[PDB]
């Protein structure tokens, strides 16, 4: 028959293995909407394009697969910029399909047309391109997919002029190709794999730090066989945590942010193995905090820029992180000459424990519900059947203190962009990935960050998504209000207080469950209540503002343990 | 004494004459926040950076001045992109002040940093530029203002590294320089102005069409001098309508879209003078449905691409629209012999009025409130004491049909980008520019577009803004659903129905007045009620889905009077 | 019949009045070649696309019209970058027509395809754009011409995919539109015009400075009437010098660079009138050496960025420079009472003349011909019938000192880009424009610079172009060798000597008249010889290296006088 370019897009995505798209409708991309309707593909349609974009991210992260986002021309695309920017830095594999002006209505001042979407998207994407001919649609779509999913994973834009989409050709003119890209990643040269193992055996205090790319390939069975052979502790940046949930408990060092007072302990790691973790913000930069200059560092990253960009390393290998762990278990299933790491692993869990006691010792929840305490109520329900998504300022800095101790099904936190509010978006789409697994999603967000996408309680309800939103309400933009007294001066705070409005009143008005809580018990009663029930909820949690997280004081450059 | 890069900016904006900024606080730009506090200059902080940017647009357009927008690094900037794009196409003079990563922490994977902000805004701005030394700030800020304000007016982006903002210097070492740019625009060469007036005299059915740029300089008394002398009617595209409000009633033609039904009456304009109107969406592209190919066209635009871009004109002048009007009055003051236009002007008002009676005659509001009947209820409250702001899909297309009859102090509608939801931001900042002038602002929005910025009721209450928001709620993304049922098929509707949620409840949750009305009486009661009170209000108006606005059928290329 | 997209281009250029192209043939752009050959418009085909690009600049600047460059896809476009860049900063109206890959051969790794040609040209052009439809060619080309030719004049890039160019439509289906854009530019307000004149009347030591845009619009008759009425002296940067050749000699201040030693004379100008000169390289920046801080500045520029960008000004008008000179003569036709400026005019020509003898006084041509003495030889032939083109390092810094006194038909020197070797290109194109005027072109280049485009002697020969090329050969990259010893150290000069080659031998091996000269008499004799002959000539002049252009010392910030 004769199908439209819109249909050609959809066949190609179905051929890849795509089963959900997140989007918001426009006349310009309606041919895709029509084709999805025809091929029984869900198109979760949100209230803001950005929220749909982040929804694709969360699906991609929580799902360990490709996320797809669909936005209309002009305003559709520009509303989509923040999720693209976010997925760019988080290294999140998301295909962004956008409509634009008709080729033939080029340069005529028509509606939603005239802005250079690929130009805009270029410095934010692994690849961005505008389709010039309908026959190109199947192969350009697959190309776009391949680029996003290969290492390092990242966001890709495909600009589908209205003109090309509506247009129609003969089904036989064109070939819908398969996704013919191996699921297995590239492995290091046998020469280096041996040198890195030789180094790890000589190590007295060795550690491994997992990055985002450990989670995208998700090679758990091979990682377990490897830790089970060498017996070395394992840390991760935020994205990496999901991986540490198949590991014995003494071999779990937790969040990379623990390796801080390992110096002040005369116990600083002897060697560091970085698999996908970059010398960015999550690893304490080139400063030496979490990773020590003295230490001999082995860094694996598909992207050779990252190889000792900030510190000098000892060995740097270009390869896929997931494909590397496979090559690691394989070469460690004959060794058997691996030292006992008891005394080392012992202190690792000890130092993490001291921090947990040191914060619980500082926590007074006498007058207003301390935030470190509230996070514990949440900790109580976190296991492999629960994806946790974090947003807000101080509120996610408090969760990190409680997150090393539990074993989550997914954990999705801020990337280098650190854009407040992308929480709803990411969380929503996370739940759609979690529906298959039976996992349930919980968003822990700030009173500020919820305001960005508050309308999404509508989408939650319309699409029947049982996401629980916990709003840690301190009646302010938390992180910034602290900066104002702590970096500027006590009496002068502006543009940061948010002392107005029932967020729970909003959610109830949008059709979701309202809960209001201020005490520890009030909160635990409500969280267990919302979890028991199988529909969307909002919990407005009154927390103190004054308390200063240890992580806030690390990042400006001070010791919270001195 | 010693100053910081932030202070330098604030002093430079004050020497320009700026009295409000719209922003959203982040630590990267806190320096400006602090300097503003010192100088009693208000920063209206919203819930989303987008809403802030659009608020600067609304400030600018309704204020006939520069609108200033301030956003933080990274997510702060990318969230502000929809406002920049809109400002670009609307030709709206807005200065966009963005923070970025520190210069000394360049290329290190730090926080909110690594996205090429200037590159991203390049295709959307008259000028984009990242500041490289703290002493450059005062002259780089002024150069940005001049860039923004010169014709054609447009957005300008100025990236201030955090490094450079926090950074510190001597008061007398650098110079806060003055705003030296003449307010009066450039005039056509007299030989061309004479060609034009000669042409205008010989015309049998002459019209004038105003664009954005007429409203920007706002030379009202020079238009009245010119119309009341040649006696020619005057039309305007959306941005230009504000300018027709101090004009004699007979020589007002209304919105440029009334020139449709002018052919079928053998009364198509003989000559068309276009002052800032571009050929494109507002003026019926190159089709000659509005501007007939037969007519002698005279076009005046600051930007030369624009001159006869889609049609052939007889005269194309590069000049300021504002200054061209001044010359049009100048050259008309001695000229005694202008023909009588009484019969033609009678014909213009006659054709426009037949249109109105034709719509009312086809409008039943018995089963559910007709969107037209609803639009009339609003129009009876519109005079020069009111700025009406429009958003949504079908809802604004209906409102246009009543807007030609009333003389508004401001009318801010969709530009070419047609981004749904920009209504809140613009409407908010419009109310800020309106407070000083004493005028009151109404936003007339659809049920879809309001969901975009619905947390902004928070800003409406925190900041004490008596903005009334009418939601024309047809429980669907109206305009796209009409495309789906009319051009694809009645049973093929997906992703456009919005069958959920109390919007008036949402406003009531943030502390605004809630109204839910459905009949003509109820709504008029509700509107008059909210207007009496100096308070932020939300009117949720239940309106019909089925009716097709005459503009929907015109823009698709059909006759709606057939 | 049916014509080609190539034909559609040529028909449109023809309607603009384009009578010559500069280019270099590729198969992608052959349809334009066929259409030019069909319609007898000459395409001057050079040996390098950069020479073709620059030749178009010279044609534009020397003919005071639009210039058109035509380069093929890929290498054709990239070779064209330096001319586009130069035209951008010189403000030169140049249409760049480029081929690119076939739309339907998109992303297929083909011949000459794949490089984002509009992206690369975006920051270098007023407008860069890829043509998307064969129907579009006529209106897009004219839109391009309008954008290049509007104030401020600058280069435009039009990308014409080979696919769309080969395409064939029906003649009658598309309309080849006229150039309807008034040749007179916009004039200043009459409030401001009068303020400037009253300020000019109150002035005690007023001066006028013409910049690039004065030569573009070329409003000579209006300038003669204006200086001859107020009697104020008049300077110019390099581009502006051509206009000073229709002026009584005492009223000629010459090159703007004379106003240097005017301060230490207590003769620093009271008031400065800037017509299109920008605060920058030619005008001693924001430093106030040439354009004093004490003095009141009145600045007129099409681009408002420029208005007091580096100094504070007293008045700043957005207007076309050509139009402003008109308005000025106009307003001076009634103004009978302009004071006598005899005392000031005399002082001016006196100081410029003293500086001149000050250099001849310190010049010795005994052991090798002095570069200034050599410059004087050339000055003896410069009149209204000669276009002089300068290139090279020291060699042109020497001419400037001799150039103020003589009144040339054209004078084309380096723009802000200051790119060596662009001489042949610009000069060759200059000679083509000069054929209509009867003027002859003479290029003064250095030994390093001729080296860039040396093969162009071949184009001079094949194409019968009697351009005379004087090489001031000091067997080195002069300017950089001087920086090395004068700012770095005596004994450390590397990579700057060019002690090799017969340049005259090269020109003769290509077909042109070869001359070798080292003394004053040899040089004057041969220069006079090649001029009598109506052929292309090369003159290789051995000049001294050790000398030091006063300008070379006026730019590090030091003083070549007191
Ligand atoms: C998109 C974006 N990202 C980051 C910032 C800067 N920022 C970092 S933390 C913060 C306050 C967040 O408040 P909230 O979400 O309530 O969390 P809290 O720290 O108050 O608990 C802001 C404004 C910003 N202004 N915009
Ligand atoms: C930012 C943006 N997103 C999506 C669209 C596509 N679109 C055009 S009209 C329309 C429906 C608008 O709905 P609503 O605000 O309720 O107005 P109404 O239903 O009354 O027409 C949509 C989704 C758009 N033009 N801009
Ligand atoms: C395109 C380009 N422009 C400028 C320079 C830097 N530069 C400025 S002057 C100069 C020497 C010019 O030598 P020549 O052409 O012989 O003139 P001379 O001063 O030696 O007489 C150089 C290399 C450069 N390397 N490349
Ligand atoms: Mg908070
Ligand atoms: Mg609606
Ligand atoms: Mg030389």
């Amino acid at each position: 028959a004769m199908i439209t370019g819109g249909e050609l897009v959809v066949r190609t995505l179905i051929k890849a293995g795509v089963e959900h798209l997140f989007g918001l409708h426009g006349i310009h991309i309606d041919t895709i909407f029509q084709a999805c309707l025809d091929h029984d593909v869900p198109i979760i349609d949100t209230r803001h394009e950005a929220a749909a974009g982040h929804a694709a991210e969360g699906y991609a992260r929580a799902g360990a697969k490709l996320g797809v986002a669909l936005v209309t021309a002009g305003g559709g695309f520009t509303n989509a910029v923040t999720p693209i920017a976010n997925a760019w830095l988080d290294r999140t594999p998301v295909l962004f399909l956008t409509g634009s002006g008709a080729l033939r209505d080029d340069e005529t001042n028509t509606l939603q047309a005239g802005i250079d979407q690929v130009a805009m998207a270029a410095p934010i994407t692994k690849w961005a391109h505008r389709v010039m001919a309908t026959e190109h649609i199947p192969r350009l779509v697959m190309q776009a997919i391949r680029a996003a999913l290969s290492a390092p994973r990242g966001p890709v834009l495909l600009d589908l002029p209205w003109d090309i989409l509506m247009n129609q050709i003969d089904e036989d003119s064109v070939i819908i190709p398969d996704l013919v890209l191996s699921a297995h990643g590239a492995r290091p040269d046998p020469a280096d794999l041996d040198q890195a193992l030789a180094l790890l055996r000589k190590a007295e205090r060795p550690v491994i730090v997992l990055g985002s790319e450990a989670s995208r390939t998700a090679r758990k069975t091979a990682l377990s066989a490897f830790v089970a052979a060498t017996g070395v502790p394992v840390f991760a940046d935020y994205e990496g945590l999901s991986m540490l949930s198949g590991l014995p408990d003494a071999m779990r060092g937790g969040l990379v942010q623990n390796l801080y007072s390992f110096a002040k302990a005369d116990a600083a790691p002897d060697l560091v193995l970085m698999l996908g973790a970059r010398f960015g913000l999550n690893t304490g930069h080139g400063s030496g905090q979490l990773i020590p200059h003295s230490a001999q560092v082995i860094q694996v990253d598909p992207d050779a820029c990252e190889l000792g960009r900030l510190q000098g390393i000892a060995l740097g290998i270009v390869a896929d992180v997931g494909g590397t762990i496979e090559a690691l278990a394989q070469a460690t299933a004959q060794d058997a000459a691996w030292p006992d790491r008891g005394d080392w692993c012992a202190k690792v869990t000890d130092l993490a424990q001291e921090r947990y006691a040191s914060i619980a010792a500082k926590s007074s929840s006498e007058h207003a519900l301390h935030p470190f305490h509230a996070s514990q109520v949440i900790a109580k329900h976190v296991d492999a059947g629960v994806t946790v998504v974090a947003d807000g300022g101080l509120t996610y800095l408090w969760l990190s203190e409680v997150m090393s101790r539990v074993k989550p099904g997914g954990f999705l936190c801020h990337g280098y962009l650190n854009s407040m509010g992308v929480g709803f978006g990411t969380a929503l789409g996370a739940q759609v990935a979690d529906l298959e697994a039976g996992r349930r999603t919980i968003l822990v967000t700030g009173d500020g960050s919820v305001g960005y996408s508050i309308g999404e309680f509508d989408t939650l309800v319309r699409k029947q998504l049982p996401l629980i939103v916990i709003i840690m309400n301190n009646q302010s933009w938390g992180w910034t209000l602290h900066f104002q007294q702590l970096a500027v001066g006590p009496n002068r705070v502006t543009g940061t207080r948010l002392e107005n409005g029932s967020y729970h009143g909003v959610a109830a008005a949008f059709g979701a469950d309202g809960y209001h809580v201020d005490s520890v018990e009030s909160f635990s009663a409500a969280l267990a209540q919302a979890l028991a029930h199988n529909r969307p909820a909002c919990i407005n949690v009154a927390v103190a503002l004054d308390p200063i997280p240890p992580e806030e004081l690390i990042l400006i450059g001070m010791d919270p343990f001195a």
